[PDB]
């Protein structure tokens, strides 16, 4: 059945199938899009007969392939038409990226060699959709980045705001200095890769600690040579600024230049962005200026960046009202999520909600944050593609379990349960949650309460968490030795390793309430302990940093169970057989 993401605004699926045609006519792959050309004929290995076989229409409106669909052509960047029926199969973009688009749906379609007769009707909702590398910590490497880029192309992302901090051309002070040939040439292929992928590159300058003409000219002609190198977008950060440089009025004049001596010379310029220094209403001062002046003093054509209401926050109606009312324009927002560089022992795994899907025509772009760990983000990152592009269908369970599917085919089930398990961040200095172990939260809640107040629990409850501990160790088992993406492996690892010990901890614990003697309960006992000092081992020696070095998982629900359940039944021992065991959860080599 017609499963796609992002899903389309309009969508008639005729509950017909066809083969994907053995011999085809291609009408149009001369005009159109290059890189949409190239998916199809990726897609497409029957014979091209010139006189026989399927039509199939590839263009953008104003082709002449597909003059006759021109009506049926969404009137929208980045929109398109895409038919498919017996008589034949049509591909027409609004423009350029649109056929791409089209494309993307397409591939998305074909299952088996075959194709359901559908029409469809699609734009995003929302302008510019995608990924800002804001991360602190391991930056990404190359390859990563490649690999990104690739899988924004996939879900419609059109923009990757470019900054690894291990770039020193564009942050302080080497920002005046040109590339050198070798990192030149790697920027160069990411553009290339980007372009490929229709993918606006934004290059970002962050110059915020280094106000006279000549900086202005400096910046000026480095935004040139970038051009050179084929850079199209362009951010300009003032987070970082202080003293002078946070005047909202100097800050438009450079920019309101940088617009007019450049963005508004070249053919071609895509993105013009900048980062605010006042960012989130949290951190503006409401007895001061600095919002409603940059709104009227910078010009409308620069966008501005947002995080929200706090720096780390969901975007609602009343967010997106307070800001554009001062800035004068569509907030282009900037989501911390699901970057971990505050929280860097937890990973952020679970679903993408929380920002309202009403508001599309509020917001110029929507971008996130990710994680220091590039695959691991792709649940979340392919999630916001969805969010972005149809906000009104926006769901976001299917989404995550789409993305998760989309991302490890070979073992979605088993990346499905470490995922449920590894979402929340823990109490931290912003004050964001997120939800995690669910489906087990009821079971988990009357266990407790029950085995607390010395009232029986429920054996459906006692089982449900055996098999969740089960399930946990075969999920964990089966993604450390999954090969079909060894980068995401590589990157969850000591999480995975730690997530069965809490896994087998938890069994340990369920036998000790179970406990049919002294003796077998004390063996119990010591191997519980034996577990736990594993656990600290490896939050002692795996993800060292100097924030929040180690290693945590299934902390909401899971491993508080467990503690409780264990410092429980130990008090039980201790009062039974007149015994003095230890009943902490946290062992201690002092
Ligand atoms: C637009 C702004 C740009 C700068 N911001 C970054 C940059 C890097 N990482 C994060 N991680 C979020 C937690 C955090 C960390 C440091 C400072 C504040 C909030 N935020 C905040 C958003």
């Amino acid at each position: 059945n017609v499963s796609l993401q992002p899903p389309p605004q309009q969508l008639i699926v005729q509950n017909k199938t066809i083969d994907l045609p053995a011999v085809y006519q291609l009408n149009g792959g001369e005009e159109a899009n290059p890189h949409a050309v190239k998916v199809l004929k990726e897609l497409l290995s029957g014979k091209q007969s010139s006189k026989k076989g399927m039509l199939i229409s590839i263009g953008e409106k104003g082709d002449k392939s597909v003059r006759k669909y021109s009506r049926q052509i969404p009137d929208h960047k980045e929109g398109y038409y895409l038919s498919v029926n017996e008589k034949e199969i049509v591909l027409a973009g609004n423009d350029e990226r649109g056929t791409y688009y089209a494309l993307q749906t397409f591939a998305q379609l074909l299952k088996d060699g075959k194709l359901p007769e559908v029409e469809i009707k699609d734009y995003p909702s929302v302008r510019y959709r995608g990924v800002v590398e804001g991360f602190y910590g391991t930056p990404w490497s190359h390859q990563a980045r490649l690999s990104q880029l690739k899988f924004y192309g996939k879900n419609k992302m059109n923009t990757y705001i470019y900054g690894p901090k291990d770039d020193p051309y564009h942050s302080a002070p080497n920002w005046r200095l040109p590339y050198p040939d070798k990192e030149a040439a790697q920027l160069q292929e990411l553009v290339a890769v980007a372009n490929e992928n229709e993918v606006d590159f934004v290059w970002a300058i962050h110059p915020g600690q280094d106000w006279n003409k000549e900086d202005r000219d400096l910046l000026l002609a480095k935004f040139e040579k970038m051009y050179q190198l084929g850079v199209r977008s362009f951010a300009v950060f003032f987070d970082d600024i202080s003293g002078e440089g946070t005047n909202p009025q100097k800050q438009a004049e450079l920019l309101n230049y940088i617009d007019e001596k450049f963005a508004q010379v070249k053919p071609d310029i895509n993105q013009l962005v900048m980062c605010p220094t006042e960012y989130n209403k949290s951190w503006s001062n409401p007895n001061g200026n600095y919002l409603t002046t940059l709104g009227d003093k910078l010009n409308p054509s620069i966008q501005i960046m947002w995080t929200g209401d706090r720096v780390i926050s969901d975007i609602t109606r009343d967010g997106i009202s307070w800001i554009n009312e001062r800035i004068k324009r569509p907030a282009y927002i900037w989501w911390n999520f699901p970057v971990s560089d505050y929280v860097r022992d937890h990973l952020l795994l679970g679903p993408v909600y929380g920002n309202d899907t009403t508001i599309a025509k509020e917001m110029s772009g929507f971008v996130t944050n990710p994680m220091e760990h590039a695959e691991s983000s792709k649940i979340a990152i392919y999630s916001v593609a969805s969010y972005a592009w149809n906000p009104a269908k926006y769901d976001t369970w299917q989404t995550w379990k789409d993305a998760i599917r989309t991302i490890l085919p070979s073992a979605a089930e088993e990346l499905e349960c470490f995922a449920m398990h590894n979402s929340d961040l823990g109490p931290n200095g912003h004050g964001y949650r997120r939800e995690e172990s669910m489906d087990i939260q009821p079971a988990a809640e009357r266990f407790l309460k029950a085995f607390k107040e010395g009232k029986n629990y429920d054996k459906a409850d006692f089982e449900t968490l055996q098999y969740t501990f089960e399930r946990m160790k075969e999920s964990a088992d089966i993604l450390l030795m999954n090969t079909e993406n060894k980068p995401l492996i590589v990157e969850i690892t000591p999480w995975v390793h730690q997530f069965k010990l809490t896994a087998e901890m938890g069994e340990e614990v369920l036998k000790m309430v179970e406990g049919r003697n002294e003796s077998y309960f004390l063996r119990k006992y010591n191997h519980v302990k034996a577990l736990q000092q594993q656990m600290f081992y490896i939050d002692q020696t795996s993800n060292q940093n100097p924030y929040q070095p180690g290693v945590k998982t299934a902390t909401r629900v899971i491993k508080p169970l467990i503690d409780r359940t264990f410092a429980t039944v130990v008090k039980f021992f201790n009062q039974k057989f007149n015994a003095h065991l230890d009943a902490t959860t946290d062992y201690m080599p002092h």
